[PDB]
């Protein structure tokens, strides 16, 4: 009854994550001035370049040079020796207004509660009782390993660290009536950009002793655990110089680490009318509410939309056999307790608030008691 | 025991799909001259612009202007009246060599069969016996609706059509011992870019009669089926002008439509050493081999890698209760029958062949008897 499952995470200076953070820094800058900004900001990163491309209609006056550079500064790319520098990189802007054809079909002359979805699409929410925060252990540990690297970089403990990192955790689980129970950590991968002077043995020792042991409970680590620490052997070139980044290329890191499902849409750079984000957040909220409400131990929620139509086209509940109630009964409870129109979600989840840059690293879920993480008390 | 499930697809001129196709046109151009090209080509599209960004180390001499423009021509963007023109758009190139640090850790001085994975990551394969091609009906129908639009555009039947389209299909299913049985089509969405002159009623009538009825069997359509046809009301602005495109932003359209799972990696623009593509193709091959071999009716396969390491770190089989054999037994059969090192996958699936542009619209799976669609005869 045992099986393996693997999830990954990346650090704040991973080039795709740089892009997500910049896209959300732009979104937040707009929302600070215009809560109703329509934002669809993609970011592209390569050696020496941040490009913004997309569509924004907003009353805000935003200094893109400043917003981009401050985001890169925060991440830690502040010198040519690190491969990227906020002070001296190129910032290029290819931003136009939102298509009038989209605007007229989605939101113009519509009551806010009755605004249409900003696009078609499908979205999933997921929750699992295997951790208190209702997230898969695999991805929680992977995120925490990247956070630990950033912490030890920023506090000067391991000053050879640079911002670009990736981690991956394989856990052995036991099946438990549709729920899953972590047993042990089978394999850990860590790759992190480093300075030219530190040797592989120093890095591997530090990664085990100061990173892994500081994050992963000893009860999960044993003589059989496999460690792949700096497995490429050399990672001096990194950030956008090593690998191009784009917004919305870490959508599984952003969500459930391979568990559950994904509808394909990216989160970062998008205001609440883009259901790719708002409906995914609401679907997480539903899933977590079902688990915290004691209705099931593990659950997947699907919703879908048509552009210009407010109400979801479909809603589906999959409980993995972890409830006494049927999936049909759970769906009825969901429909009686939630209104998944985007113009209602915005109110319930406070989605005009400029907190989005905070969501753009270390996963959008399972952290910091954002509104979608505070379960709804269900009536049934 | 019934439930809904929704999947989407997009057309060849959807701006994200333009990027995928261009990325794979670049890959194919390199492979035609250098079968061992190392390619990581991202494409970005916005009004008047195709940008190539990424990393290529190759002996080929490739004319990027020509390759990009020919790809856009094929898609159908050939006039300013359509919002984009291959003849007159900007093509910008920000391509550098592959990082030497990656090269040394992955492939330099390694026996081909023993080359390391080109990155860490996780990948899934999926197969379902609900269709002959072992794909979810929801996504098969969604793809076919986009293909029909392109067909009627190109044959001049509906000459108001333009290349940018999206479709979405919701099917009502019955549960069947872990397998799924389609019952009916619950909802169809179609949005397609159109000329300034055609009216909404003409379009909606044509979309129902000449597109939907030509694709979806009548047995699935009934008086209750919901149709959202041009639901935005107006879609004259389209292509990159309406919405920025990026490579690797349609990864669920490329795969299983929300069914199964995804590890996050994009396919297009990448050579075989990038396990995001090759291992996902191999995992599809495994899944389809299990179903076609009669070992299960529906199955999800996970694999994962570390950069620089040839053998997978983990392999997992989830059969939804659709086999008499345990998941442990199926995993043993998989391990005895498949070698998922990237330097073996390349041989089994012929992954140096320049066929990738053909994969970059209408899904990578369930079509055209590519090597990963031809099941392996299993010994057990
Ligand atoms: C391995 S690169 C993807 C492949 C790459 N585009 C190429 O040209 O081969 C993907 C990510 O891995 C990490 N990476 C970059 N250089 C690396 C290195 N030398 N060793 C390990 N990981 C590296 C960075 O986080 C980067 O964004
Ligand atoms: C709706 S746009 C995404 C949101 C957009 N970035 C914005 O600024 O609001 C996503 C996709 O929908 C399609 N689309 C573009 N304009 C549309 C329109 N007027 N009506 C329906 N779909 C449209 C195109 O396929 C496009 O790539
Ligand atoms: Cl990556
Ligand atoms: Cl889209």
């Amino acid at each position: 009854g045992t099986f393996l499952f693997t999830s990954e995470s990346v650090g704040e200076g991973h080039p795709d994550k740089i892009c997500d953070q910049i896209s959300d820094a732009v979104l937040d800058a707009h929302l600070q001035q215009d809560p109703d900004a329509k934002v669809a900001c993609e970011t592209v990163a390569k050696t020496g370049m941040i490009l913004l491309a997309g569509e924004i209609t907003s009353r805000a006056a935003v200094d893109y040079q400043k917003v981009v550079r401050e985001a890169v500064k925060h991440i830690g790319y502040d010198d040519s020796s690190k491969g990227f520098d906020y002070k001296t990189c190129n910032v290029l802007v290819a931003l136009e207004q939102q298509s009038p054809d989209i605007a007229q079909g989605v939101h113009l002359d519509r009551n806010e509660e009755d605004i249409g979805a900003g696009d078609q699409g499908l979205m999933f929410g997921y929750a699992t009782d295997e951790t208190e925060e209702c997230m898969p252990l695999t991805i929680v540990l992977a995120h925490k390993l990247n956070a630990k690297l950033a912490e030890l970089r920023r506090n000067g403990t391991l000053p050879w660290l640079r911002p670009d990192s990736k981690t991956q955790v394989t856990v052995q689980y036991m099946q438990d009536r549709g729920a899953v129970l972590p047993i042990r950590v089978h394999t850990i991968v860590i790759s992190v950009q480093h300075d030219e002077e530190v040797c592989l043995d120093e890095m591997r020792d530090a990664l085990k002793e100061k990173v892994i042991k500081a994050v992963v409970p000893a009860k999960y680590l044993d003589e059989d655990t496999i460690y792949h620490l700096q497995p490429s052997g050399r990672f001096v070139i990194g950030g956008p110089q090593g690998d191009a980044g784009l917004t919305g290329r870490k959508i599984i890191v952003d969500t459930y680490g391979g568990w559950g499902a994904h509808g394909g849409g990216a989160f970062s750079g998008k205001d609440y009318t883009k259901v790719d984000r708002s409906a995914a957040y609401a679907a997480r909220w539903v899933a977590k509410s079902l688990v915290k409400g004691g209705l099931c131990r593990r659950v997947l929620v699907q919703v879908s939309y048509a552009i210009g139509v407010s109400h979801p086209l479909s809603i589906s509940i999959f409980h993995y056999g972890t409830s006494q109630k049927s999936e049909r009964e759970l769906l009825e409870i969901v429909k009686k307790n939630f209104d998944l129109r985007p113009g209602v979600i915005v109110r319930d989840l406070d989605l005009k608030k400029p907190i989005y840059q905070r969501t753009a690293a270390y996963g959008h879920f399972g952290r910091d008691s954002f509104p979608w993480e505070v379960p709804k008390k269900l009536k049934y």
